[PDB]
């Protein structure tokens, strides 16, 4: 039940030192410290030599931010653990999550504090018992941080944090871990190491199973008879960006939705790009003007996904709000729990962004455009996500 990660990394822990923690229980800080010590002892290359080594730093945040120690301060696990033990919580009267994230981006990973080595994965583990209520706006700071190639894991403790805020901050919604008490932190260790050791890269030549789940309502071609073809061209252009299709590379499937959902083709129907693109083009729209986003996702879950070890992706496109036959929140949750990464795109003024946000793996994976002609504007960003390939590297000690 104890694991390790052999990945070379610079790891920053963002450690809430708000007064709420001390008020709740005088032993809470010790339990937080112990948890962080256990993290240190989970990374095998911490304390290694020179260029094959991992580093650890800790930054306290509540009212303002204090660096407990930088990445380059200590050189062995023991010394790092002593550093953690010697930390003095400040018991601030505010919780500035965003200011913490900003400090980490601007200082913690800088050359001056020992960061910047390109062979190293950058990881931030945030621990908080509160909601951000002052300082730099957190969603924006989290965006800039992650844009620099930083993985963000968020741990929420007790009843005072808000889960959707942590979900916006973390790399994906399932990089958020929650527990009811500081006493149970240790039950999250394996999960945190598993996420920290998840290596995600952009690789359009990898093995992936990709499902387009798209709107085929009569509404699409209402204000412009080109819309449906523009949407097909967008999907065909995405297919063309993969190096190789079929069982030896990338497999594609299509599900469409209107009042209900229909599997047009599964992952094993076609192996050539020409066949995949021609199959996309043959798909006909419904004469019904409903959009069953929930049914589309259910269909992908039950009829498309059940290749093993391969990255699974759903790219969903809609021009309307859900009809309620199935719950998009529930169906997407089930898909994401199975390892499916979900990208959500709304086109026009008929969709609801809340629903896109509910189904996507992250609000960073949500895209909106005013028209089908402007799908080209989001193409590059969508491809980078469609090509994302995540590999778990943690294993038992
Ligand atoms: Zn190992
Ligand atoms: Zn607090």
């Amino acid at each position: 039940d104890a694991e390790e990660c052999d990945v070379q990394a610079d790891i920053i822990v963002l450690f809430d030192d708000s007064s709420s923690i001390q008020y709740d229980n005088k032993e809470n800080y010790q339990m937080m410290k112990d948890f962080v010590k256990e993290l240190v002892d989970s990374f095998t290359t911490v304390g290694v030599n020179g260029r094959n080594g991992s580093q650890f730093g800790v930054v306290q945040f509540s009212q303002g931010v204090k660096t407990a120690f930088p990445l380059n301060k200590f050189k062995t696990k023991e010394d790092i653990k002593k550093g953690i033990q010697d930390m003095v919580p400040r018991n601030g009267g505010q919780t500035e999550i965003g200011t913490g994230l900003k400090h980490v981006r601007e200082n913690s990973f800088s050359g001056a504090e020992g960061g910047g080595n390109p062979d190293k994965q950058k990881i931030v583990i945030l621990m908080t018992d509160g909601k951000s209520n002052a300082g730099a706006p957190p969603q924006h700071e989290a965006h800039k941080l992650k844009a620099e190639g930083v993985t963000v894991i968020a741990i929420g403790i007790g009843q005072g944090f808000v889960k959707t805020e942590l979900e916006q901050i973390a790399t994906m919604k399932n990089y958020v871990l929650t527990t009811n008490s500081f006493s149970e932190l240790s039950t999250l260790l394996k999960l945190v190491i598993d996420l920290a050791c998840e290596v995600c890269v952009v690789d359009c030549a990898g093995h992936a199973d990709i499902a387009f789940v798209f709107d085929a309502s009569s509404s699409i071609n209402a204000n412009n008879p080109n819309n449906y073809q523009l949407m097909k061209n967008f999907m065909k252009d995405i297919v063309d960006r993969f190096n190789k299709t079929g069982p030896d590379g990338t497999q594609f499937a299509v599900v469409t939705f209107a009042d209900r959902a229909t599997k047009q083709f599964g992952l094993k129907d076609y192996s050539s790009k020409a066949d995949i693109k021609g199959a996309i083009d043959k798909v006909t729209p419904s004469i019904i003007g409903q959009t069953a986003i929930g049914d589309g996702l259910e269909n992908a879950r039950l009829e498309v996904f059940p290749r093993e070890e391969v990255q699974k992706v759903v790219i969903l496109l809609t021009d309307g709000q859900n009809n309620g036959h199935k719950s998009p929140e529930h169906e997407s949750s089930l898909l994401r729990k199975e390892g499916v990464v979900i990208v959500a795109i709304g086109v026009g003024t008929g969709f609801l962004k809340s629903e896109l946000i509910n189904i996507a793996s992250s609000e960073e994976y949500v895209f909106t455009t005013s028209s089908f002609d402007k799908l080209s504007k989001i193409m590059e960003d969508v491809v980078k996500l469609a090509c994302m390939s995540c590999k778990p590297r943690a294993h038992k000690k």
